[PDB]
């Protein structure tokens, strides 16, 4: 009668990259905010979805292969982060970009249920 | 085994627009800011949910219907947006008067699910 | 195959008022923020949930009543507010208070579902 | 026809602890913050779950036990929690560690479903 969900967080991941669709946007990098979340049912024993591995996997990934759309960024990313992880039950990933234009947040995101 | 949803965000959208249904409120031009959720299963290969004409939409819809109540607002853009991206699978858009109150922030929503 | 919910939204409402069970509380009124959540499905053409009227009268009920526990606010505030508006579906309610802790932030919340 | 949730909520509570599986990072404490929603149906006349208590307790065993990993943390204090207040029907823990990493917020969670 209990059903525990465990998640691992990383939450405005701010860091600068070449990303997008529209030429003007790929000449210089631009600021983005990433969220994650990694949810789960069960590890082994004193084993963990390292925090610290997978920022830099997320900042690895974007910076070297410059995606086009946000949702190019989604795919991959998802899918990567699953095959590392394969015990996650529910990924959930968002990726903002900042300054892209002054009066608002735009941003996509992939929310993943595995069963 | 696997359920995949995909968003389009555009949070914190902020521009002046005559809105309300108070005869003051419709004298000038007032601040309100806009989140809206698009949420989809599938699109075609290296289509997207611009988030370009997306916020131009709300935008110009706002400025020159001069909705009444923010339910108005919400009513039309919800059935524009869904008739436009007939993929969207669920819709959320809330509307939020800035400086109607100054103690307080107040707004209206709309979820949609589509099945 | 459309499932719509429709919200009224008054948030980070900001006021003073005596509210506590223990005695030092109850000297003199403290800062609270409240939050409500009021969903429907459907109300009359050209009727809405007037969300001058909701901030009012939560500040009417609190101001006067005084209550001892959030939770006897919330208990009190929740009835008040579905028997005012019986067409709504799921209510939420949060109170805090903003000021009794200077390392966090404590409040209590009641979310119901009508069905 | 009336599902009713109650929930008492300690967030954004920002305190110093060792905590941490590297050794660098327990050679003092650091500043971690803390949201926990305990959520339940029915409780006795007048009884509440104290939020003095609860944010007391958090405290107490964060810095007299020392934790290694967050998910240690979120173990023992949840089970902790739930024998305290057995009425509980869900409950929702998230530790983060607010200066561990510059340019992001990192931290873990548990969310428990009792029935
Ligand atoms: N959804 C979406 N819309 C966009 N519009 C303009 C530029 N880039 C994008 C993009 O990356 N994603
Ligand atoms: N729900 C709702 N209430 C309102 N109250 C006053 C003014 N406008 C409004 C409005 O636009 N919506
Ligand atoms: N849940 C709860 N706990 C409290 N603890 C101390 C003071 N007031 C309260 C209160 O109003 N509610
Ligand atoms: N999930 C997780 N990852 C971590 N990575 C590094 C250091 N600590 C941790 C930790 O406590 N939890």
């Amino acid at each position: 009668g209990m059903k525990t969900k465990q998640g691992v967080h990383v939450h405005n991941l701010v860091f600068e990259t070449i990303l997008g669709i529209l030429e003007f946007e790929r000449l210089k990098p631009q600021k983005i905010s990433v969220d994650l979340d990694l949810f789960y049912t069960q590890l082994p024993n004193k084993a963990y979805l390292d925090y610290i591995k997978i920022q830099e996997l997320i900042q690895k990934m974007m910076q070297e292969k410059q995606y086009l759309l946000i949702e190019d960024a989604l795919k991959d990313l998802s899918q990567i982060l699953k095959t590392r992880y394969k015990e996650i039950t529910e990924l959930y990933l968002k990726i903002s970009k900042l300054e892209i234009s002054p009066d608002s947040q735009v941003g996509a995101s992939v929310k993943i249920c595995y069963e």
